[PDB]
């Protein structure tokens, strides 16, 4: 049942902003769930494997590659809308580095994912946030006997829109794949413009297909991509007229990926947006 109306809970938002109170509880919340192992991500063969030491999967979400190295620093990300009937799949990644290339375009070949949704820049600050694991059109690339072109390049003020052909080699068989690169979003920090950003999380929603994952990656895969996750699961609340909790979404994250959300003004900028989008829903 419902703790209270969507109007409620948008009321108890409204004012735990202005007191203080809902920052309090996000500090307070834990990173990482207690009683989930991390065992294969600090294995010996896959400490390399991680691009950042200390932001790891759990062992019972990560996502498996098949065969012998089976380890990719990926999570599956999983959030429920109640009693909607309502699932909204994520897989939350890390930047592939140099030699994670292969692997990232594996997990996207055997699951078929027609969504890539990219919240970094290729560097910051001169230091590389992540690898380009695409090629320039009408450059080819070949990762782990995947053969990669990008079809299309489109900008707009704060995305990159890239359509991209994976094929295998070997077979000759086709997938397409939509790349969205926002760019306008920096690490550890909010978006540039929230207008040019909650644009892009309905036109996220607009691509996701029900039952398929939506790949979601930043630098660690857990910051930016949080505030997306959140984002997009409290539109489909409010949507419905269900209440929205940012500190219950967050924790529903973090039991699938440690620290998603990773900073108070990150998630400070979430809740304001989520208000936001609920008095705009209201008008219509």
């Amino acid at each position: 049942s419902n703790a209270d109306t969507l109007e409620g809970s948008m009321a108890q938002l409204k004012k735990g902003l202005e007191s203080g109170t809902v920052l309090i509880q996000f500090e307070q919340l834990y990173r990482k769930k207690p009683g989930l192992a991390i065992t294969f991500a600090k294995l010996p063969q896959n400490l390399d494997k991680n691009r950042y030491k200390d932001v790891l999967p759990y062992d019972t979400t990560r996502v498996l590659l098949q065969g012998n190295e089976d380890y990719i620093n990926a999570s599956y990300v999983n959030m429920e809308i109640p009693a909607a009937n309502l699932v909204n799949k994520y897989i939350a990644t890390q930047g592939p580095l140099p030699h994670t290339c292969a692997q990232f375009w594996q997990v996207v070949w055997d699951q078929k994912l027609s969504l890539i949704v990219m919240l970094t820049t290729l560097t910051e600050r001169g230091r590389t946030k992540c690898h380009q694991y695409w090629p320039d059109p009408p450059d080819v690339m070949n990762h782990g006997g995947f053969h990669i072109q990008c079809q299309s390049e489109d900008c707009t003020i704060a995305y990159v829109s890239r359509e991209m052909l994976v094929t295998n080699t070997q077979t000759g068989e086709e997938h397409t794949v939509t790349h969205l690169q926002y760019v306008a979003w920096p690490e550890h920090g909010v978006p540039d413009d929230s207008s040019d950003f909650l644009e892009f999380v309905n036109y996220v929603r607009s691509l996701r297909v029900d039952s398929e994952p939506v790949l979601v990656h930043c630098s660690a895969g857990i910051g930016r991509t949080g505030v997306l996750v959140t984002m997009e699961t409290a539109m489909c609340l409010t949507e419905r007229n269900l209440p929205i909790y940012p500190l219950d979404i967050v924790r529903k994250m973090r039991d699938q990926r440690a620290m998603m959300v990773q900073t108070s003004s990150q998630y400070k900028f979430v809740c304001e947006a989520i208000l936001r989008v609920y008095e705009e829903g209201l008008v219509q």
